[PDB]
């Protein structure tokens, strides 16, 4: 009938109606085009309630297992041949199958070096994965996602990394982190009217709260990891302060700039994502890899939607504020980018200016089609929130697909949960 | 097979084979997306050999009669039944079917309404509509095209218009405009390997050339108007410098920012694409509106394929400019904003801000949306080439679909053209 449009930044909603006078064929799809859209079910993988279907779990894991012996340079026929054999025997033996080690680490960078929305696909290659497979209960994943921002962390040598929880067997057993990722801010919706810390949490900070978080209400609250384990219920978990390292914010001129106080957790990690490979999935895999400057710089700090700090950066920088035209906001919004550049730097945690991470992504693209002729590809997020035709990938056509193996989306555990 | 990508940096091309391992499907194809590309055969109407077939023109004809008809408050029943009449007969009688000049103004209006790249649309109602529907030859192209130029020019207040050639009859009597747009720089590719003028233009600039056209070999010589009539060939024509209004750039500060010498005319005109209304196609339509700041001062003045200035203006800035990470180019591309900007609100040259332009499109959505419950949009053209994400249509949602009336591209005129 109708579909929903959203404005991640009033969050207003839209129902387009006008889609249907659509005249013919489009360049995809026969007249019309979501490419636009965040969240598309396209991209995620949700629920269920009975285990996956033999006639599937079964054509898709000896596909796997084809594409993975046929990886490594000199095949190993034998194997090849006895691994799908084995395989088989065990999938027509309990349902669903368990992978080799080996298998894992290379499901997760194919998966990775399949996400159409990274461009940092370039280290594809140099990934931790973290087996933690047979775990059991909320203490133990509170347990290994300790190990992995510790991990990752290495004092502010960041590295990727990758910890593998419980696979999927029914759908009633699931491991899930209701966090969005490892190392998150909360944002209080104070009394004045206000919004403090990030507005962007706001409602998972409640729920932090439901389940029994103590709020020490301020700017920069490391919010506490919310574990469900088994599929039981989630049982709320803080993080240990000397794990989360932090920069601050400082300019390399302006030095009121400190004033202002702010700060940042340097280590981006995924947390509520599902990889799909041989028919298989993990609806719990935490997986990370190092920041970009311009997504604190731009995205973070200058959003309506989050910390919201553009207009002050600039009255302290003289620029006449109340006139659009002015281009105070494009001054402004680049010092701070410089900032968080600088800060880093200083501080000493791996970060990378969006001018060089864009160089880079070209680069692994040519080996990428070189390599496998293909390199799915969503412009709509490769390309930087600021300078955008400034670099090489926003005059680069591509194309989105999604492959497998692969990392999908899914729909809020909160909303489809058994509270029992 | 393939799909062929190209990279309008460095001009490189590509084939995806990788796609056809799509797993199943996507957000609008079986799993493919080309929003990424910049031509799509989805946008363009191409050429022609013999008319369009009655069951299509009758069908398409009456759509857009009623479109019409139901538009203006209070119907005019018995006139909205006359015309379908008449037009039926008409049709019935030669086959094709002309339009009232109040349709086509409604055509052009709706068709610009219907263009999912332009950002200015909140304008779709003032605009100038030049009947040129009897024209003749080359020589009264010619004119018009000097009539139009002059009237949206109006010394500076720019004025929104759009002159109707000759529609489509059988396919043999096509009148095309062969520049890509009215006004235009040429590049040649000079001795010393260098290129001077514009490097978009190069092959067009060579045409120019061969259809014997003068080159004063300069880096700023407005291209001639190479027009083709009633199915002929194109005759070119030189644009009378009197006509084309330039703005000369100079900073408001760094005082040596007109010794670079730099300027560009002051009227965007597309001549180029094809407009269909009512199963019928003008192959030649110009139509002009006027420029956003960035596009002259991030896309003209700062790609690798076109005047390429970005370094220089840095250098003159002090900046470390063989270090990336140093933030020059985010510095630089923003002082020639001002600039660009600066100098046409000095020389008193409509303009606008980018910043201002995304506010005014967000408002006509609204407006859009309230009025026909839909607007179809290009995120990848709407959002500007630099400071996306601090602009409000980067968040925001949309579809992209081909409705009716519609601006189309079409097949580069040399490429498909009978020589005689
Ligand atoms: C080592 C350095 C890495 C860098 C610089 C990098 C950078 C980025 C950036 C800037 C984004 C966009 C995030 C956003 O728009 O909010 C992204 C998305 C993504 N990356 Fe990477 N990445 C790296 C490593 C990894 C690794 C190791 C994996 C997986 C094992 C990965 C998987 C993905 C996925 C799935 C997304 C999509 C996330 C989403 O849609 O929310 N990345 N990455
Ligand atoms: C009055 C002010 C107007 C402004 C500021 C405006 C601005 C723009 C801009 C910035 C673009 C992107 C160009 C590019 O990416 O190279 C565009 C595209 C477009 N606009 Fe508008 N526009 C205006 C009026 C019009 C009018 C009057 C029409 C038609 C009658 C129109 C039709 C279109 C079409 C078809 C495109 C697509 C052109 C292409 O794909 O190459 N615009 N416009
Ligand atoms: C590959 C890519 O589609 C291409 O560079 C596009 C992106 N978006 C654009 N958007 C606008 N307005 N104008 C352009 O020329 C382009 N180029
Ligand atoms: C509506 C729109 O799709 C949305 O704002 C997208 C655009 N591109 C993005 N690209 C990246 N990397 N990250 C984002 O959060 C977004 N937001
Ligand atoms: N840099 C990144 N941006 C977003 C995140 C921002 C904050 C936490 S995760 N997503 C990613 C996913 C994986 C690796 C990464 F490096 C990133
Ligand atoms: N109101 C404000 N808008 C800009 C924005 C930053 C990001 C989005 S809007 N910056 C500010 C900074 C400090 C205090 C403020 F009140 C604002
Ligand atoms: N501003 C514009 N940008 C491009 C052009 C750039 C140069 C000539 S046309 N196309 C448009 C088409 C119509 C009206 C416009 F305003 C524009
Ligand atoms: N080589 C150059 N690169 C940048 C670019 C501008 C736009 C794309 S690359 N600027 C320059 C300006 C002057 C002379 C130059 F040689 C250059
Ligand atoms: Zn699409």
């Amino acid at each position: 009938q109708y579909v929903r449009i959203k404005n991640w930044g009033s969050g207003e909603i839209l129902h387009d109606t006008l889609h249907h006078k659509a005249t013919s064929d489009f360049t995809c799809k026969s007249k019309s085009c979501l490419g636009s859209i965040m969240n598309p079910k396209s991209l995620t993988r949700g629920p269920r309630d009975k285990p996956t279907p033999l006639e599937e779990l079964l054509p898709h894991a000896i596909e796997f297992i084809n594409q993975y012996y046929g990886s490594f340079k000199e095949a190993k026929i034998e194997e090849h041949l006895a691994r799908l054999e084995a395989v088989t025997k065990e999938i027509e033996t309990t349902g669903t199958y368990q992978l080799t080690l080996d298998e894992l680490i290379f499901a997760t960078k194919m998966a990775w070096r399949n996400a159409p929305r990274c461009i940092g696909r370039i280290q594809w290659s140099n990934l931790q994965v973290f087996d933690a497979r047979n775990c059991s209960t909320a203490q133990e994943m509170f347990q290994h996602i300790c190990r992995h921002i510790l991990y990752a962390t290495n004092n502010g040598n960041i590295r990727s990394a990758i910890t593998v929880f419980p696979q999927r067997s029914d759908g009633k057993h699931d491991f899930r982190l209701w966090n969005s990722q490892l190392i998150r801010y909360a944002g209080y919706q104070m009394p004045d009217g206000t919004i403090r810390g990030d507005a962007a949490t706001l409602e998972f900070t409640q729920l932090c709260i439901d389940l029994g978080w103590k709020p020490r209400y301020g700017r920069f609250d490391v919010l506490p990891l919310v574990l469900q384990a088994d599929g039981q219920d989630p049982e709320v978990f803080e993080i240990p302060p000397d794990l989360v390292l932090e920069v601050t914010m400082e300019h390399p001129k302006y030095e009121w700039f400190q004033e202002l106080g702010l700060k940042w957790y340097a280590l981006p990690a995924v947390a509520n994502m599902l990889l799909e490979v041989g028919g298989l999935e993990f609806p719990a895999c935490p997986f990370n890899g190092w920041y970009m400057g311009t997504e604190i710089g731009v995205r973070d700090f200058c959003d309506t939607q989050r910390y919201n700090i553009l207009e002050e950066v600039g009255r302290r920088m003289g620029l006449e504020t109340h006139t659009l035209a002015s281009l105070w906001k494009d001054r402004a919004v680049t010092e701070i980018n410089v900032a968080v550049l600088h800060s880093f730097q200083k501080q000493n945690v791996t970060i990378m200016d969006h001018h060089t991470a864009s160089e880079s992504f070209m680069k692994h693209m040519q080996n990428e089609y070189r390599a496998r002729g293909g390199c799915p590809a969503d412009w709509i997020w490769l390309v930087p929130p600021v300078s955008g035709s400034i670099t090489p990938v926003f005059h680069q056509e591509m194309l989105n697909y999604v492959l497998s193996p692969f990392y999908y989306y899914q729909i809020e555990p909160w909303k489809t949960h058994i509270w029992q």
